[PDB]
């Protein structure tokens, strides 16, 4: 073990949780793993790959980002902050996909989902673009239960930090797409105390959030530092009490172990 994983199960240890990181440096492409290959609840962090199936579907239906979808009363769930704006109305996949990235609105979610055919849809997204590890089985909000062993609507940090690293940094998307879907990340509003909260301030950043039951709390970013190549970062957490808090401060600590050296 190097010294960083001596830091981050140092880290695990005071947090009284499991902790899941990835860090790709894409200078050399060399990857720091801690319990890179168990498998985390996703939570929200799965909004991204259903957000970037929808861009997938773009490249051959240019229009479809503008295409609007109805909002009904029945379909708002547990946490729609933008969809509740326009329940009678619509929004377009473009909104949608704001709204589920940048706020986490859970109805957003479940509307790309739905584009996609079912939660077997993003699954087929992710396996067309090599992420051979992504399930996502349900919607939300029972997407997020993250109960303990439950294989359901989980990934490994190595596979994420792989697929987001294609997603944002390589080519799985076309060149329009993998554009609008940083633009998405840069202008997360729910990210304040995670991986930003660890890093330093001149370093640009794009994330998606997760948040769930047995105080799940996880964090996905690409990261321009100061003069050198971008990083992906992976960190997920969850806890062995059903209903733990959020902790978001240890997200911090694991990033501002990572940042140390880059």
């Amino acid at each position: 073990t190097s010294a960083v994983q001596q830091k981050l199960a140092a880290l695990e240890k005071s947090s009284g949780g499991r902790l899941g990181v990835a860090l790709i440096d894409t200078a050399d492409n060399t990857q720091v793993l801690y319990r890179g290959d168990e498998r985390f609840p996703m939570c929200g962090t799965s909004k991204v790959m259903a957000a970037a199936a929808v861009l997938k579907q773009s490249e051959t239906q240019k229009q479809l980002l503008n295409q609007p979808v109805e909002i009904k009363p029945a379909d708002l769930v547990n946490y729609n902050p933008i969809a509740e704006k326009h329940v009678n109305g619509t929004m377009t996949l473009a909104e949608l996909s704001a709204a589920a990235l940048q706020y986490s609105d859970n109805t957003a979610m479940n509307k790309l989902i739905a584009q996609l055919g079912g939660p077997g849809g993003v699954t087929a997204f992710a396996r067309a673009i090599g992420d051979e590890t992504f399930r996502l089985d349900r919607t939300e909000p029972t997407l997020n239960t993250a109960i303990p062993g439950d294989p359901r609507d989980t990934t490994t940090p190595r596979a994420m930090a792989q697929t987001l690293r294609q997603l944002t940094l390589g080519h799985a998307l076309g060149e329009t797409q993998r554009a609008q879907l940083v633009t998405w990340l840069k202008g997360n509003t729910t990210g304040a105390a995670s991986i930003r909260a660890g890093l330093p301030t001149s370093w640009t950043v794009g994330d998606k959030t997760g948040a769930g039951d047995y105080g799940t709390t996880n964090d996905i970013a690409v990261i321009w530092p100061q003069g050198r190549a971008p990083l992906v970062l992976v960190t997920y957490f969850t806890q062995p009490q059903q209903n733990a808090e959020s902790r978001r401060d240890v997200l911090a600590s694991a990033a501002r172990i990572i940042a140390e050296g880059l």
